């Protein structure tokens, strides 16, 4: 599967540059934030992505948009942090902003640091992911694309 | 991937007469859930999917095929989270579809009919069409 | 979907050996006590690598292949939740395979040999098969190769 991802800031753009085949692409959390005890937070990742996979015939009564997958990490779990709905399901339409919505189960304040890398893109398949870096999704304004501001 | 589906009752056959990789499941009746407690919340509805015939590698034209029951994004919303991350319906499954649900709140939850909270998904990823039929044989 | 399983001791091998559908179950193996709230690594005394048939896929005869780890639908009535949700196995990882279980209770729980909590299931959501193997290749990790 392969993955246009269009970044909303030039710092995230650099994070991705330098991104630090897996069936998982790690994204990072691109701001230092506090998440409150006992709390939900809808974490902005930063990032709008469509997904990419060869057409198939499916039954229903060359290269095609597809829905995709939002997976915590596994590393995720030596924190007290839990993906609020388990898997997230991106559809093929989707153009707004990669958010993860993390329940912090602590009693405490949890401090979220840019470069932390809590959850991970995954294709339907389970198949290699590569990427690239894009300016728009489309020709949207939503998608970043067409004319104008 | 195509889903038949028995209604197990007619107040639950409306709800989807008058009803996107997935396919949104209604509460069907309102409903309390215990504080700090796990529910099993029946959805009144039994289901197969179908998909066409693949080779699979394994040792010793249409198909039911094993499916799977997510959250909604929307829960994330409420105190309430599914018990068992996602549902794994096996193909073979014959009997009612129930959501396991988490209330992680300190206080008593409210659910109402028509409140949608998950929804049924193909291995696949691909959109998700149904009808509703009185026996899935 | 086919797994080749590699038992770390006898004591597994013979849970597996007296063990068609889209998840396979995973025994725990060994009786353990998880603290109050708290999160475990629960090591389930074996390795495994996946196989399928070779697909074609958009990227810029058998194969190893990524595969999952579900809580099983039983583990609802329990205090224990998968820590992150839905384990994703990469095709070909060799280390021992881990279930991450949260006690949200505030008592002590203890898991059992012979429990069973989660289970294998692959992308494609088809039926599973496997066998009992003594490496997964010729390394070390894979538990295959000379020595020591
Ligand atoms: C509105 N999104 C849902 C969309 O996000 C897309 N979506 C879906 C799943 C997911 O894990 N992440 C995500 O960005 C597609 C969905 O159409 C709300 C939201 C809810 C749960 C997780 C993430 C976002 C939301 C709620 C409150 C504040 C901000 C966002
Ligand atoms: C018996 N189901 C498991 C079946 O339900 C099907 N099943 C599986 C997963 C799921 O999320 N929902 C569901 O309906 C296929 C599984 O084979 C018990 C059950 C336990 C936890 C969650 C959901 C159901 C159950 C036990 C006692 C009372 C009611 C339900
Ligand atoms: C190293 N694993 C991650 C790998 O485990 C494989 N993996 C992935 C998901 C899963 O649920 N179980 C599992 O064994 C493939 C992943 O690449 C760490 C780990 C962290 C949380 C849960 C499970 C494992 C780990 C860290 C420290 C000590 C032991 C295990």
């Amino acid at each position: 599967m392969h993955l246009k991802i269009v970044c909303l800031s030039d710092e995230v753009r650099e994070m991705y540059k330098n991104h630090k085949g897996d069936s998982g692409l790690d994204l990072f959390i691109v701001k230092d934030e506090v998440l409150k005890p006992k709390s939900t937070t809808f974490v902005k990742l930063g990032i709008k992505a469509i997904a990419l996979q060869y057409k198939s015939n499916y039954y229903y009564k060359n290269i095609v948009n597809t829905s995709f997958l939002l997976f915590p990490r596994s590393s995720i779990s030596k924190t007290p942090l839990r993906l609020a709905n388990s898997i997230g399901l991106i559809d093929a339409g989707y153009r707004g902003e990669i958010i993860a919505a993390l329940d912090n189960t602590s009693d405490q304040e949890y401090h979220i640091k840019k470069n932390d890398k809590l959850v991970q893109l995954v294709s339907f398949t389970g198949e290699p992911l590569s990427f690239e870096l894009v300016e728009e999704l489309d020709e949207t304004s939503r998608g970043e694309g067409g004319f104008g501001s």
